[PDB]
């Protein structure tokens, strides 16, 4: 059915459906699909779903134009540690992965890649089951009760990285974002969002290391810098972006209970515009917004008043796709678009609708998304969510 006591409103007379050039791709508007994780690889191998996964992206992939920021991909075993993950590190997954990447482009729309590293949100059980280690910045402070559960059932204690390991991380960044380039990717994304490693260490209250990735604003964002410089090296900066998430607490993250939380992330800004000045200038910088503090939290629950994103704007001053439970408040989008370089993430209502867009710039009513399958190996909850056309032939009510 549609969302029950929404209102819609048209936003095709903003800025959302203006043209605007990210990194060398030419969307002709600005409403993006975030990366969104559906656990439909298959296991062994990590393997992208070959039943479904060329149909879903295809579905989203039909207003031309339009930026893809695919689910997140580890870039390695030990980047892992979720079964039905996808990965980008082998054959495999590459051969599924450019089927996927000319089926988005056949329908002219382009493909970001996400880049994922774990940390201490992967299940201990299963980097042991391979023999792999439980990795994060730290040893002394975990994720939560269950992971720690998990991590000793398992006899696979968190282990704080060496900075050997942590140069090996970059290594398979580079590979990673160069597999997902030579399979015909237009570009990949860094996630350094949502707890996962990357944050793990930008993070005080993860990171209580001494050396120098640890004990100050500068080292914390080390690693972090430490990939975007290597990525920007091996396929150019206009192939990179970055993912923050400034007051998340999403997997045991500070937020903005964190005093200085801001100026920890006001100075990877600073960074990245200073390349920009030096030539450098990333495609973009995606930004999960405060209103959403959890994912897995209804809209307008785990919503932080106390702290903006608004801040990035004046350090950064590249274009800047902001996600975070905009789909039932265009009256905000219309708003916040007005802005000259400003991108909306949908997340939630991209899994429902494959063709958001059209809805979007009419006006026209959503589809309810089932909570669900969001994570189910299935087809149902995927693929079959039907375009405005089919519920109404469906009579969603208006038949
Ligand atoms: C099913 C699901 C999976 C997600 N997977 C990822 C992920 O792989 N990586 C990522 O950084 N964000 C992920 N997100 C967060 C989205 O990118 C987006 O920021 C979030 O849904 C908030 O926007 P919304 O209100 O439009 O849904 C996921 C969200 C959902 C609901």
């Amino acid at each position: 059915s549609f969302v029950k006591d929404f209102k819609p409103q048209a936003l095709g007379d903003t800025n959302l459906f203006k043209p605007i050039k990210i990194g060398n791709n030419e969307l002709l508007h600005r409403a993006v699909i975030p990366p969104l994780t559906r656990m439909r690889a298959l296991h062994p191998g990590n393997i992208p779903n070959r039943d479904w996964a060329v149909e879903y992206y295809t579905q989203r992939a039909q207003r031309p134009g339009t930026m893809i920021i695919t689910e997140g991909a580890f870039i390695s075993p030990q980047a892992g540690g979720y079964d039905n993950a996808p990965g980008v590190w082998s054959e495999e997954q590459m051969v599924e992965w450019t089927k996927i990447f000319n089926a988005i482009h056949e329908k002219k729309s382009f493909v970001w890649v996400q880049l994922w590293v774990l940390g201490w949100a992967a299940f201990p059980d299963n980097l042991a089951r391979d023999g792999l280690r439980y990795d994060s910045a730290s040893d002394n402070v975990f994720m939560d009760a269950e992971q720690e559960a998990k991590a000793k059932k398992a006899n696979n204690p968190q282990h704080s990285l060496t900075k050997d390991e942590i140069k090996q991380y970059i290594k398979e960044y580079v590979q990673a974002a160069k597999n997902s380039i030579a399979a015909g990717a237009d570009g990949v994304e860094i996630n350094s969002a949502h707890g996962y490693l990357l944050n793990q260490f930008l993070d005080p209250h993860s990171n209580t290391r001494t050396d120098e990735y640890g004990g100050s604003i500068e080292n914390r964002a080390r690693f972090t810098l430490e990939v975007v410089d290597a990525l920007v090296e091996a396929i150019g900066h206009e192939k990179v972006g970055l993912r923050l998430s400034p007051y998340g607490v999403f997997n045991s993250m500070s937020g903005g209970a964190e005093t200085g939380i801001v100026a920890q992330y006001a100075y990877v800004a600073g960074e990245l515009e200073k390349r920009a000045k030096a030539g450098k200038r990333l495609a973009f910088v995606h930004l999960v917004e405060p209103r959403v503090t959890n994912p897995f939290l209804t809209e307008g629950e785990g919503e932080y008043e106390g702290g903006s994103n608004d801040f990035v704007y004046s350090i950064w001053k590249g274009p800047v796709i902001r996600a975070g439970n905009f789909a039932l408040h265009p009256e905000v989008v219309r708003e916040e678009v007005k802005d000259k370089r400003t991108l909306i993430g949908y997340g939630r209502f991209f899994i429902s609708n494959p063709d958001l867009v059209d809805r979007l710039e009419k006006g026209l009513p959503l589809n309810k998304y089932d909570r669900d399958t969001f994570y189910q190996m299935s087809a149902h909850g995927y693929i079959d969510y039907p375009t405005y056309e089919e519920a109404l032939k469906l009579g969603w009510d208006k038949s």
